[PDB]
């Protein structure tokens, strides 16, 4: 009932369309996709997936400006400056910003000069955007709204179980590393890039990087402003990342507690978006994973009484995604976007 | 002596650029680096390589026009377009063209436009381009070329032995396959590219791919015209490759009868282009070989006394750029270029 | 209905048992694991795949001797020595030999001495032991053979459709090359290792070995008894692999006409068995692929009329397995082995 | 001039060698080296090596018991049982256990019984067995201990700079992660392994796992004693690994701060083990260094004013080798071991 329009037919975008299709009654309709390759690309690369495996779905090419799923067709257009999208002429509700170069106002507003009413980034916003994430901030968000951000995987991932420390044991301060997959901004072989790390060889290398998923979470959660920091190391794996927080806490407690307040939540007011995995796994395990956070029980740990460590897993493509069409369905349920 | 120029400092241009350093009394004098990065960039991953390593040598940032290898200072700038080069301006003499876009004559025509007096492309010319294999049929360059071709890596590696099969048991028709290292062309992850099976994540996957290496070989040894074709497959390594060769020949043989032709030709004419290796070795072993082509001996078959199978290894990155640097000897050598 | 035993619950034993789970109506009853590891690990690692991906069904542990699978216990066993295994005392009709450490008469005999009716190795058999190919020469199998093997993954790939050039064109002599996926045989990193090669960092290299497949062939296909060789080139893959043929046929022919005459085979005799891709794959596209040959049509070429090369692909784990459940299948049904 | 023994020539073992290699003026005498492999092995992974490159030096087999480098002629016995070794028989002083699997005092005592006066395990020792790291409590090493450790590669990475936190800042507690490179006790593809999380396919995951680098820590600075734990996040890069370090310190302080009290004491007491880099580099810009730990200055961080982390980088393999080198010459310095 909504129409939808995805901008950026990339490893997210691909995604968003994968997860919204899995889903039952959905408030989405999605009608056009724009991307700068071709229909051929578009359609092939939906079918075929080096991650996700093989779409178990119709997939075809229709004519020369459209593909097919399952018969239900999908237009697609390729312009590569946004106020040239035909928006406001197919009446397109909202976009799906999925092309990491529109994420500030005046890029992403383009779709608005466009024609479309509403615009959604699935990445961090820079400047004055809305950013929410689902399961801590998400009822905070108004149809005001014309251009929101569902904020980067990390915070997704961090935001949900740190709003639980916070609310049983209370953050003084802390910091986080993130040992995260490697993704399309990184480089195959050492080549040109702003970040003098990222330009390095990405399957070869532990590349530290910068991240403002921690100073992010305040944005979601702020009581925790000015309270974390931390770092990204990219590392070799092509899916799938985790997340190693370290907080200082006012209630003193240990390990088994904090897991058990998460087991609380998990089956709560966090269901569907937080889990706890009692397991031995490895990061291959927690592929397609619906939550956006999966706790390691047994890594848990607490030092001195008050420090306490906690590792959760995180599938960065597909469990992001999940988010996005989660927020998609509430920006279709707050009036016609 | 030589005022050269290089035009896209990516894995081509770095390697010819290190390897350049390390010759002796070069005829060739590098003043210009071209590349649409920065000077930071340029001078950052020129001294760290995660594939040679770090460049011994003191490499540094001078200004924000230029770097310094070991006291000697190199401009850098930043042009797109080739037209705008300053190559006139500086009286560049020859143009080392590295970047991939450049490699039809209207296009590497451009530097000509610049005022650079000649141009080496680093790869197949496309269209009317002369093109060289040392130690093949580098003998028939003339100064008059004034876009030249130093063919594909491949090619390199093939033509070598191939001229020796041809001259000492007369090649009848022959196919070839190589497996090789994955390069910038590829995506990281499953992304947008002409190439439909180029577009699939690379460090994941076996990745068919066409290569005119082989009709390519033709071009440097004519009697082998509409003799020869064959495919790539790019694997997960991040440097050096493998060519398997299988051909039908005339005269009967046998695999060590077959071996010894090669060690004939490498102790000889093709010293220093074509190498022979007795020792049961892999890939990571080959990496840093100046020559353009090594026979794994023990792995060479013959079938039905006719049919021969040579499986030889090659550096893509610095065996193919010592070719570069030796054709810029050439062509050094025969005036003024 | 016939007593199953599986020795080696490694990459094939589990891949057996996941392909017998998904099959309907099965003539097999798995009732014993016998591994060195625990049941612990049985259980775990067959639930958790960084291959297959998590098991979908109920898998546990029971008690510290077995464990069950959507209900179903299997018990579970730990001998190094076959000799003392109880295969008599369960009646154990056939013991599906999959250790790689068994594949000669005096080893895999060792089961029968311990009271198992039969064996069948999932591997080529050393010396003289009846070695079959599904859909090449499987009608040859008799109940008197008490020691079978179901040759290796690239024979069962090969064999195949050379059995179709062959009989359509008339296989004059041949070689061939397989870019295999590595396996538990190679090293993790440089270690000891009978082969030199397979000695090395197994995901850092193009490690050339040898391979019996092609001589193995003629095992299956007398017709081409010293008619072919070939070696193997293992790469940074963890699955799928892929074949390359070249051989010189006697019947003058072209690439549509070859990829024709595997069609006409794939929907009959060899259904199920050998497929014909069309599409422009990459190796992870074919995981999990019921067959035991998929040719890449397009890949296909002539040289000089009568030389073939076909490209091929193959999941060497889950393909293999399909063929080894459907051989056991045939033991089955060719009276209680 | 002290007759040393490598008992598991392995990474470490191999890397020992190499390391010692390359030392001038050494009280060392590398006599005989016992594995499991062979001599053939022994020397062709001296030579190649898929991490250090080709061994520039003269090394081929002699005869079928040693092997040469550059003339140097050494022993070579394949024992399994440490017992049966001629240790004695030969006059071994000091023998290097880095098989992994005497670790404890009955299985390393073993070399004892053999005749050998001395042992050195290159790794955490089990038991009541004296631990040493070089420039943080090696003065404290005497003769009369025949059994000694050189701790774990991340022990000797962490414990230099803990040592200056505490010293300046004082440490109240803390917590850390090591990003690991896999090694061999990693399995390459899901197989049985004690520890359910390295049984999984090394290259394909990220694996978590124990490790007592922390609580070791304490054995060398008994003043951290009960202050620290952690874990290991195994990645799929072969060399090269970096520790997170997090804790709590008495002083307030910030991060230049804290950066240059670790500069103050790479250039003085530490100089040699601890290095501070300012370089924006990655994790193989750090291969074959000889320190055993490298602050990564610009990603240090404090939180809260007392919330320090610390990001350090080392060659696990090489680094931790220059080390047992060292720990071995003080061994030859304080009388014939
Ligand atoms: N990969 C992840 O795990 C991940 C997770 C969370 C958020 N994100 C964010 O999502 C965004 C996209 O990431 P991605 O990994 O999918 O990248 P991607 O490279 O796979 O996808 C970007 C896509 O946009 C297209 N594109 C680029 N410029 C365009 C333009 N001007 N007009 C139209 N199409 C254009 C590209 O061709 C490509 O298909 C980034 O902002 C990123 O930070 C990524
Ligand atoms: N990598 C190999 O093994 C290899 C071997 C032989 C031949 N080649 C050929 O060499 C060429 C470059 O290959 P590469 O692997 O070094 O690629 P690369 O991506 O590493 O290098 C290309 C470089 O050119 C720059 N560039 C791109 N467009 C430009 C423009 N318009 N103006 C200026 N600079 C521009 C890029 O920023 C980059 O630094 C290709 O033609 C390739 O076929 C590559
Ligand atoms: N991986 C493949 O693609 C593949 C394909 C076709 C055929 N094969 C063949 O199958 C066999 C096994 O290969 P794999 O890859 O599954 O190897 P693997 O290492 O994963 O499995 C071997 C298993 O046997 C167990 N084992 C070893 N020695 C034993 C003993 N004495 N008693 C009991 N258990 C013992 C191991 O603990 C392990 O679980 C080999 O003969 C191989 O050539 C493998
Ligand atoms: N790789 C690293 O980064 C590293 C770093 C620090 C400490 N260590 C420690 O060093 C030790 C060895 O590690 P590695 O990575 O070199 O392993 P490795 O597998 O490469 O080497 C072990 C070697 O010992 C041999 N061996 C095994 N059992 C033997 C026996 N009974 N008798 C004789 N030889 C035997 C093996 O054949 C092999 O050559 C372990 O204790 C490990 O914890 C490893």
């Amino acid at each position: 009932k909504l129409k939808v329009a995805i901008n950026g037919f990339g490893r997210i975008g691909r995604n968003f369309l994968r997860c919204w299709h899995g889903r039952k009654d959905s408030p989405l309709d999605v009608v056009v996709i724009n991307d700068t390759g071709g229909v051929k690309q578009a359609s092939h690369l939906l079918k075929y997936d080096s991650i996700l495996g093989t779409f178990d779905a119709d997939v075809k090419t229709a004519g020369d400006s459209a593909i097919s799923v399952d018969g239900k067709v999908i237009k697609v257009v390729s312009d590569r400056n946004p106020v040239n999208l035909p928006w406001g002429d197919m009446g397109i509700d909202l976009v799906i910003e999925g092309t990491g170069v529109f994420v500030d106002r005046d890029g992403a507003g383009k779709h608005l000069q466009a024609g479309a009413k509403k615009v959604l980034i699935t990445a961090p916003g820079k400047g004055d955007i809305p950013t929410y994430v689902v399961g801590v901030n998400e009822e905070g968000y108004t149809h005001a709204d014309t251009i929101i951000s569902n904020a980067s995987c990390t915070t997704n991932c961090l935001a949900p179980f740190v709003k639980v420390l916070d609310q049983k044991f209370g953050i003084i301060k802390g910091t986080m590393t993130t040992t995260h997959s490697y993704t399309g901004d990184q480089r195959l072989l050492d080549a040109s890039h702003r970040d003098l790390r990222r330009a390095r060889a990405a399957c070869l290398n532990i590349v530290p990087t910068s991240t403002g998923a921690a100073k992010a979470v305040a944005l979601v959660l702020p009581n925790l402003k000015g309270k974390l920091n931390g770092i990204a190391l990219r590392v070799p794996t092509p899916n799938v990342s985790v997340v190693d927080l370290v907080v200082q806490v006012s209630k003193k407690t240990f390990a088994e507690e904090v897991n058990a307040a998460f087991r609380e939540s998990a089956d709560n007011e966090l269901k569907g978006i937080l889990s706890v995995c009692d397991e031995p796994l490895v990061s291959i395990d927690f592929r397609c994973t619906d939550v956006s956070s999966t706790i390691d029980s047994s890594l848990t740990m607490v030092m001195g009484d008050d420090m306490v460590k906690v590792i959760a897993w995180y599938d960065n493509e597909w469990g992001y995604s999940q988010r996005v069409v989660d927020l998609a369905d509430i920006v279709a349920n707050k009036w016609q976007a």
